[PDB]
């Protein structure tokens, strides 16, 4: 029987049973205008499955029970017709036919216009058709049946190289992931489910939150899910806190217990007459103390709780009111309508407003109530994700915009000097944003002057700063890029050849890094068939994987590196490089890369020979930065480095071959094998200090001990 | 009929029988959190087999139990439903399915929300899926029927990738293996279980050393069990020991019976009244004597144990009694949590404290009377060890500052040469073990030099020092690694291609090896690609299965060998390596490695050439070697070696090519041949200690008699 695994989706709407659609209806009427073609008939959801589309394919039930569709579907019927059918419905090879035949003729047999929809629309024609239903549906949609299926973006395109006659029968519509404004509204609509399902208030902000952070922070999983899955998730771990009642409770009741216990304990003794165990009595004048305090605090939990339950009924009502209503509406019973619409939806309303009242949000807290409810935009969501992110609230709270002004500074402490090249990314890191730039073209930089300047800590630094995480950077070797530039490549594999190893190192990442900065390690080393790709991913960087065919790019701040201009900056005498000698530079550029590269770059930037006097602060950002983290603060060396360290070190550090780069050798290989030692024979066991005890460089630093 | 179908784990929860375990608060928060949720409503607890999963679903029933769980859960009941409740009922297809039918009914109407736990998930879907479940199960989901799961995260991953339905309703919650220090406080909290069932006390500091032990040698078996596991065999082990009640009495009663027969048996006999057999008046004052030791141990022992026994229930007691006191409190039942806690509790309480006084306890034991069998920490935890992984007496003394104190020194004792490359090797080590390092990276070190000259005999003498375990080392054929690189690669062959030795060689020899040394051969000459694999998962040692499954092996030692400076060592520029060759070892280095590898490694050794003065002495080292492999005392020659052998031995021994390498052939082709053609003659008892006597390489060693 069709009645077997299809789900009138009609009907399970009109039952209350499916969530309101938000922000879909461009979808919905492209979907239901596809249904009304005379041919065409079988609209497909595309695009990003995480984005669900159902709700799109729901909305349409909606709209069919509601009539809110053109009426040549007016007599419409839509069926979930879907896995278990073929799946948990078949026991024998050959069952698969039947289900599908037994139930599709029973779709055609008589009973009015029925539309049915696949979401795994990939489940039919299997993975090469095998006449699941590959050929029967298509047969019986010459018989009517309008089918509404929904795909992947990866799963169309590989349905129409094995077929085609599917795209031929079909009318793709994309599904668009919406704006985190979009989200809101969305969530808003879907408020009131949340709020009921854990007996929480929502706070409007947080509502925003969620949208924000789920995409800031969990961009990977498209909004629409992500969103939720913070409001579900956070509403839930409120609904834990709701069930905190007993910590005050079982404060004062185990503390009843301890009382009680004594009593009995204190009651008979050889001291019985003495003070020492007479004390019973102030141990039932404590009993009553608790009972006291038990008596106001557990009333005020079942009062509260009971605004809290009230509330949410009333809202589980309104909708159920409403829901009776839109039923009585199309099918013009409106008299029974009007018993919902007039006084009944209105009043509960007021009886939610009123009841607000009772769970008593109050200018002393969220929520004077000892429940705790109310989502809270910053805190509950921000540890929502910190759960689901984790590191700390730095990271989840923030203006923003803030950082240009902010960040330039910091990066200037996490690096030293090279400040105009700090203020150039600064710059577009923020400016590109609030500039409104292309949204397909993110900062972008050239990264010139020597290795060893820091450029390249630079860049890692800012991953620090924009994602508040360094290993955010997708680094790529673009000196392991010759001729054959397959895998490594940012398109990697071509589709059908093989190896399904695409994106080398752009989708290999990105797809788990959406909101990041790349870096190209020697760019100019890069055949010229990958510096045309990367030109693309410089400005529209929509750059399609290997095999999937896909392209997520967006926020991929792209900073590429090289040691172009060496001989120019190793004439150079001076810390900041000077004018014409930066001309040199350009020109090496030029000679590289073809302006239409160059053009698409946010700027191209040379880094300073920041020399002795910057190297001589580094030091300690680099040895503070070593006990910083160290382990737990057992321990902190004075990091004295004093000018005979910083000196040595710079001299043994900032050398023209490497720049700064030998200081993470030194150190190492000077004291910390050392404190390690002098550590773990227990010599050395806290605090400590940092001098130089005094072949070349044979004084090796060497601390104290 | 769920009762056939499952258990009811929270029922035993009211029944005890659980035992309880901590340090999972968050995982059972999270759980509860998810199953508050009312969209993916069902958790599952991903992980490790021995994770921790079954007991934090345990421990899950025992909030309900104590009502700690959400109104929406919180009169939920939970059952543990698998392997028998699916599989055991099948006679034909058709038991599963309208077992698991009918459990959903029952689960669904009226009898609250009951809960199914799935400790395999495994068991659902399984080989084909089979509706095992998995299909229905969700399609059911409109009854809630809410559900938890558990599996490993390999397996997780896989039927996640295989399904795309369970995963949009459940909610991963990712399961840690607890820290040492977690652990112990968890083995602290089952102590008492062991000490119950075993008859056996432990000293505190076995849990504490059991721990520490578990995770060092129990390569894959995972610390919240593994470190039971020690608990439980040792605990075994001393309740073996002890044998007839405590130990020491068992073996002297073995001496009163083996002499009580010997007495009786003298009693009677045709001699029995000479002095020959009369001395059974002797035997029996030292039966008597033995007796009157052995009472004692046994009454010690036993009214101990008595107490032990009484001190068993009475904690028992003590919790039913605040189990049932509890819920009567939170049902505000003042009287009956009153019934339970005047008399009833003190009562218990005061039990407890004086059968503690009167078992006494001592600095030398847990147990001053003998309930304690004179377990001890770490003697007879690692004696259980040495008989789980061997090596008894270095497995004792396995302290960690002896190791790293005298590390070089003792390196060094075992090998001879660059002992500058040890000390280096051995600072890396220690920065590692110190945690000084960032704990992500262990040591690790290229390492050139002339061959045959212990080069990875250090490694293994760094694995035996850091293991006790030569064998403690992975080798890898680097030249071998080639583009092909698959099931060879770390990662081995990408799932879902034909083999699942998925670097069998490489990976799940580091499973079994977590703590170890890992070498590579000729490290030079692998693909780049295989480089920067290794290079990726040696920093940051997450090793990591084509499943992606990580072993994550950040504790081990990495030594990267190769031949790359042989045309500098070739210069023969002194014993000691000669500075600037160096430099152009490592310039040579710097251009056969991308610096990012370099940037990475801990070090750089380049072995020197040892010339006559040390092989001349090594040589006689190996010589002892071959002597302390020989299995038994009928040799134990100091070999007359004087100078000849060592010089024989060196003239054809350490050259350029393959350095002492040939030298186990001199002394085996030579001297043990030799030595093998006189023991043939057997007319050698011991000792043997003979010496060199005479076309080429003329003088052959050739032995005396
Ligand atoms: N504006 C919205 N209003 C209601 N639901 C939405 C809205 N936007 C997205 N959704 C739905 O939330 C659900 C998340 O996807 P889901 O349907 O659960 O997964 P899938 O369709 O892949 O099985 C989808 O139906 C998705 O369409
Ligand atoms: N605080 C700092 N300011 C500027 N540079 C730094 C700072 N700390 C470290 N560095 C240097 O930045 C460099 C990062 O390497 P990089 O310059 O890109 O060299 P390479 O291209 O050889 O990898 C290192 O030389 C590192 O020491
Ligand atoms: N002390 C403990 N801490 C956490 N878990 C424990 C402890 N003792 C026993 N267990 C449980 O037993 C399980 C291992 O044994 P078992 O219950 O059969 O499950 P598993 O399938 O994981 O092996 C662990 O997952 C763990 O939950
Ligand atoms: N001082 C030494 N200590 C230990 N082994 C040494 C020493 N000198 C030479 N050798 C020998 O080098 C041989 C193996 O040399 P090694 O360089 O590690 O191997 P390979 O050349 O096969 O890579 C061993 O027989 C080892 O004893």
């Amino acid at each position: 029987y069709l009645s077997k695994y299809a789900i009138d989706m009609t009907e399970q709407a009109r039952q209350g049973k499916l969530d309101p659609v938000i922000g879909r209806e461009e979808e919905i009427r492209s979907t239901i205008r596809v249904l009304a073609r005379r041919i065409k008939s079988n609209p497909c959801l595309i695009g990003e499955p995480g984005i669900g589309k159902t709700a799109i394919i729901e909305g349409v039930a909606q709209r069919i029970i509601d009539d809110d569709v053109p009426t040549i579907l007016q007599g419409a019927k839509l069926f979930s017709l879907d896995l278990a059918a073929l799946t948990a419905g078949a026991k024998y090879k050959g069952d698969f036919e039947e289900r599908f035949k037994g139930v599709l003729k029973e779709i055609e047999e008589s009973k009015t216009l029925i539309v049915l929809f696949i979401d795994e629309i990939h489940m039919l024609m299997g993975n090469g058709k095998d006449d699941a239903a590959n050929i029967l549906k298509p047969a019986l949609s010459r018989g009517q049946l309008k089918v509404i299926g929904a795909t992947t973006n990866n799963e169309y395109r590989s349905i129409v190289e094995k077929d085609g006659a599917f795209e031929r029968r079909f009318q793709k519509i994309e599904v668009a992931e919406p704006s985190v404004r979009q989200t809101v509204a969305i969530l808003r609509g879907l408020q009131p489910k949340y709020e009921i399902h854990h007996g929480v208030r929502i706070l409007d902000s947080a509502l925003v939150t969620a949208a924000q952070l789920a995409k800031r922070y969990l961009p990977y999983r498209r909004l629409p899910d992500s969103a939720l899955d913070l409001v579900d998730i956070s509403c839930a771990g409120v609904a834990v806190a709701r069930d905190s009642k007993p910590e005050e409770l079982d404060s004062k009741e185990r503390q009843l217990q301890l009382i009680q216990v004594e009593i009995k304990a204190l009651e008979r003794d050889e001291d019985a007459d003495s003070t020492t165990k007479d004390r019973l009595k102030l141990a039932r004048q404590k009993e009553a103390s608790l009972q006291e305090e038990l008596e106001p605090l557990r009333q005020r939990y079942n009062e509260e709780k009971h605004g809290h339950e009230e509330l949410t009924q009333a809202k589980k009502k309104l909708d159920e009111l409403e829901n009776k209503a839109l039923d009585a509406e199309r099918r013009y019973d409106t008299a029974t309508a009007a018993d919902l619409r007039y006084f009944a939806i209105p009043d509960i309303k007021k009886q939610i407003e009123k009841l607000e009242d009772q769970v008593a949000e109050e200018e002393r807290r969220a929520g004077a109530n000892s429940m705790i409810q109310n989502v809270v935009d910053s805190d509950t969501i921000s540890e929502t994700a910190a759960r689901l992110t984790g590191i700390p609230v730095k990271k989840l709270s923030e203006s923003e915009n803030e950082k240009l002004i902010h960040m330039e500074r910091d990066l200037s402490s996490e690096v030293v000097g090279q400040m105009d090249a700090i203020k150039a990314v600064s710059n577009a890191v923020r400016l590109s944003r609030s500039g409104l730039a292309n949204p397909r073209q993110p900062a972008s930089f050239l990264f010139l002057g020597l290795s060893g300047s820091g450029k390249t800590e630079l860049a890692k630094k800012v991953a620090g700063f924009l994602f508040n995480d360094e290993d955010m950077m997708i680094r790529v070797d673009c000196s392991e890029l010759s001729e054959k530039y397959a895998v490594s490549k940012l398109l990697g594999t071509t589709a059908g050849y093989v190896g399904y190893d695409e994106g080398g190192f752009l989708t290999n990442q990105l797809q788990y890094k959406p909101y990041s900065v790349l870096l190209f390690d020697e760019v100019e080393k890069a055949h010229p068939d990958v510096l045309t790709v990367m030109l693309q991913m410089l400005d529209d960087g929509r750059i399609t994987s290997g095999q999937g065919k896909t392209i997520d790019c967006s926020n991929c701040i792209v900073i590429m590196t090289s040691n172009l201009g060496a001989e120019f900056i190793n004439s150079q005498q001076g810390s900041k490089i000077q004018e014409s000698t930066k001309n040199l530079v350009m020109g090496a550029v030029r000679q590289h890369f073809r302006p239409e590269f160059l053009n698409r770059i946010s700027s191209i930037v040379i880094f300073n020979k920041l020399s002795r006097k910057a190297i001589h602060k580094i030091v300690d950002i680099r040895l503070k930065e070593i006990e910083e983290r160290f382990e737990q603060n057992d321990k902190h060396y004075k990091l004295n480095l004093t000018q005979e360290a910083k000196d040595f070190l710079a001299k043994y550090g900032y050398s023209d071959d490497m720049g700064a780069r030998p200081l993470n050798r030194l150190i190492q290989n000077e004291i910390l094998n050392k404190l390690a030692l002098r550590i773990l024979k227990n010599e050395i066991k806290d605090k400590e200090t940092v001098n130089v005890v005094l072949e070349a460089e044979e004084c090796l630093e060497v601390l104290p001990n």
